[PDB]
């Protein structure tokens, strides 16, 4: 028992990790088969990104303006082209590390890892869920654009996060593999809203059956409730609306259990009116929304 | 800018980690050099685990009942011996993965990354405290033993904790690399107690130094303490006493955010005192003890 924010081992991603400097700007690469994936924005000086044209920043760039290391060894780039807000450096030898892999656009409330890098070295890896408002409650420094974000099923990597930006309330920004950024967010220094941080509902009662499961069960209840009186009250509290596919999601933990999901809703509705009174669950004093119902079954069963 | 919990690379470690098996139990050894080090109990069937006597029940088994496999090859045990709580397989072949490691014994109140394992294989990865009761809170389920917990200085990776066992409160129990537990405990199915779970003050002030430097600044007030009032409140919460050497420790924090220790005392006194209000800082509801003044200067500068 014990339920953990878990991250997936980083071995795989470690080896594709490569520092890429442009001019005086350094960040990190993503070394995959012969090309190098980093945020476009590497071209740019602190005062191009007030109002970059990128089109016409990468046209003063050649192949020998971008500096790529492997460890201690420099890659020779031999191509160069931007997709979307990442570029692609073609480079004369395949990363012998390239692990299996697939590039995919992960949905709002799921989870994945990220491996936090400087210099092209990793630094540290964490868990963390692209949030509704697709932004990423990350940490990051100078420096660490171009860490990247991953799942991992068994033996292939499923890179969904490359990371570009940090914005006004914290959080931070990314692209995709393919350059085109989660939600709304653009490479330019203007203050850019993120929206209502809405909870992960689903992710929620997760959380509340992974506490069931570890015996913590002080919130449960005698009460059960209907998706539309439960998201009566999920509105009010910034909650995502609960649906029936949800529900079937759940049905898996639901079961294990013994608790309805609806039934989990109302300790849930009762949770939010009432608060936790001083009391936590899996040593935490708010609802935890960043677990989906895959990483409680994984974390609960190997 | 963000916090979070942060574990390091695990890579390093990976390279490491195998399956052992002793008649019909599973779990995990750690491979360095040509030796293959792993919980004892792998000796163990359900019923001696009530009252073991290893020495005897290890002089039943031979090298060839130790069976090693690293990923898919097997590898020849030519010498086994038992160092307190751990076994030591001596196998033909040396790690080529070995990385440059030392084995350490932690300190309560320090940090160290878990790789959680299952046969042989990597799961995840989380960041943990052996706190001041010599317990950590892991995520570890059935065949997890012989996870190991870790730091990495640089290129060199400090083995701190092999992973033994579960206690009645839900938290974990193990031992160093030489195979002695941390705190009281032993390798046998009885009631064992852990006794009072402390809070790690220093920890405490060091996650609210980190809170500051991230923006979360509400709880500061005009009142500063001295350690003998701060530490007649931290008695009556189970906090550990703050000593001047824990002042010393959070010098470069308190000079970095202009607030002085006492001063961040006084705020953490009426936090304890009067409660959170509703009130989150770093994204929690609860003063948060397992990152200490290393892992706040580490992720806040690099
Ligand atoms: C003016 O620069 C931009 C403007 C708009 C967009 C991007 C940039 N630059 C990019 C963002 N960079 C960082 O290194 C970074 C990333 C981060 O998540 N948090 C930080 C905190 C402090 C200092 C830097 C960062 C490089
Ligand atoms: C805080 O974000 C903005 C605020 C006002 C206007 C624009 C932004 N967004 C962009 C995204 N940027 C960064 O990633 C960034 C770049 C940097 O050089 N230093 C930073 C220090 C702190 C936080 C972010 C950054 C600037
Ligand atoms: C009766 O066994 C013991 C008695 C005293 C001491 C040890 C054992 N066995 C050991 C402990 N093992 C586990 O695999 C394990 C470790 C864990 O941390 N949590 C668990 C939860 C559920 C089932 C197993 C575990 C093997
Ligand atoms: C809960 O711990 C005890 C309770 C009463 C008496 C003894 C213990 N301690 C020991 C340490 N054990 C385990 O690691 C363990 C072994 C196992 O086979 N199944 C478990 C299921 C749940 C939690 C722990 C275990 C038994």
């Amino acid at each position: 028992s014990g339920f953990r924010k878990m991250a997936f081992p980083s071995g795989k991603v470690e080896g594709c990790m490569v520092q890429v400097t442009c001019g005086t700007t350094t960040l990190n690469g993503l070394w995959l088969d012969d090309v190098v994936y980093c945020p476009r924005h590497v071209i740019c000086t602190s005062e191009d990104m007030l109002n970059p044209n990128y089109e016409d920043l990468l046209i003063r760039k050649s192949n020998h303006n971008f500096l790529v290391q492997a460890g201690n060894v420099q890659l020779r780039v031999i191509g160069h082209s931007m997709q979307n807000c990442v570029l692609k450096l073609k480079v004369d030898t395949a990363n012998p590390k390239t692990p299996k892999y697939k590039f995919v656009r992960i949905q709002p409330g799921q989870t994945f890892s990220v491996l936090a890098c400087y210099n092209g070295s990793p630094s540290g890896v964490y868990q963390c869920a692209m949030r509704p408002n697709f932004t990423i409650k990350g940490s990051f420094l100078n420096g660490s654009c171009g860490s990247v974000g991953f799942n991992i099923d068994y033996d292939c990597v499923s890179f969904c996060y490359m990371h570009h930006m940090e914005l006004p309330t914290g959080v931070h920004a990314g692209t995709d593999l393919e350059g085109n950024f989660y939600g709304p967010f653009v490479d330019r220094q203007t203050a850019q809203a993120a929206g209502t941080d809405t909870t992960i509902t689903v992710n929620v009662l997760a959380w509340l059956y992974a506490a069931v499961i570890n015996g913590d069960r002080w919130f449960l209840n005698r009460f059960t409730t209907t998706l539309n009186d439960f998201n009566l009250v999920a509105m009010k509290y910034n909650y995502e609306p609960l649906t029936q596919d949800h529900v079937d999601i759940l049905g898996p933990l639901s079961a294990q259990t013994g608790i309805a999901v609806l039934d989990m809703c109302a300790s849930l509705k009762e949770l939010l009116q009432n608060g936790m009174n001083g009391r936590t669950i899996l040593g935490s004093a708010l609802l935890e929304d960043e677990f989906t119902p895959f990483d409680v079954v994984r974390q609960c069963s190997g």
